[PDB]
């Protein structure tokens, strides 16, 4: 199979704010719906709280040291157990934050990234990858817009 992370970065690489998104764009939301959809979404307990509700049509995994509050989802205590509980899958997506993409770097092999035209105070940043472990195969630039009030631009990196 294959893990790849998903993640929209602000400028220095900013995705948090006192637990929260701090832009609003829905043209990379829908990305991110297009991409994560009908795929298991692994996630920290932090960005489960920022969501607020289980994503519709995606399994839901939460790492959390504690005990599970919330049976609409599935709740592991390691990155293996949440390997394992996405079942025989061929792509799993790994949605954050901070820290559990810290953790799933390394095992990583695909990186959707999503670059905002947007300085924004953060508490919450991407890892800071190495360039040349990766290759872009894929990156679309978009003017901002009536519904989008920043310039963005998505791509997609393939670990070499
Ligand atoms: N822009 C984006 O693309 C994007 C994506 C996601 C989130 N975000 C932002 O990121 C911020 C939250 O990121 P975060 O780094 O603060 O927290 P997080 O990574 O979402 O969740 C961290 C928590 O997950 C649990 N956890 C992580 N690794 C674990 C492990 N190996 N074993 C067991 N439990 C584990 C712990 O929960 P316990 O404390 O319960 O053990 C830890 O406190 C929010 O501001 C959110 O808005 C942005
Ligand atoms: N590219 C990207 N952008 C993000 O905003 C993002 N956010 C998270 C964590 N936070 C969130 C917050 C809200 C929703 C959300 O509401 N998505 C819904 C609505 C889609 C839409 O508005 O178009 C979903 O069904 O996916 C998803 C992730 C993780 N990876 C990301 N990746």
């Amino acid at each position: 199979h294959m893990i790849s992370l998903i993640a929209a970065l602000a400028v220095d690489r900013v995705i948090g704010m006192e637990n929260a998104m701090p832009w609003n764009l829905p043209a990379d939301l829908a990305w991110f719906k297009r991409n994560t959809l009908n795929k298991p979404v692994i996630m920290g307990r932090h960005t489960w709280e920022s969501i607020g509700r289980p994503l519709p049509g995606r399994k839901n995994i939460i790492l959390s040291s504690q005990p599970g509050t919330d049976d609409r989802v599935t709740w592991v205590k390691s990155v293996d157990e949440a390997i394992a509980a996405c079942g025989d899958v061929p792509e799993i997506m790994v949605i954050g934050g901070g820290r559990v993409y810290e953790q799933f770097l390394p095992k990583a092999q695909k990186l959707y990234l999503t670059h905002i035209d947007a300085e924004v105070e953060g508490d919450t940043h991407f890892p800071d990858y190495e360039p040349d472990d990766w290759e872009s195969v894929f990156s679309e630039f978009h003017d901002a817009d009536a519904q989008n009030s920043h310039s963005y631009c998505f791509e997609i990196l393939e670990r070499r």
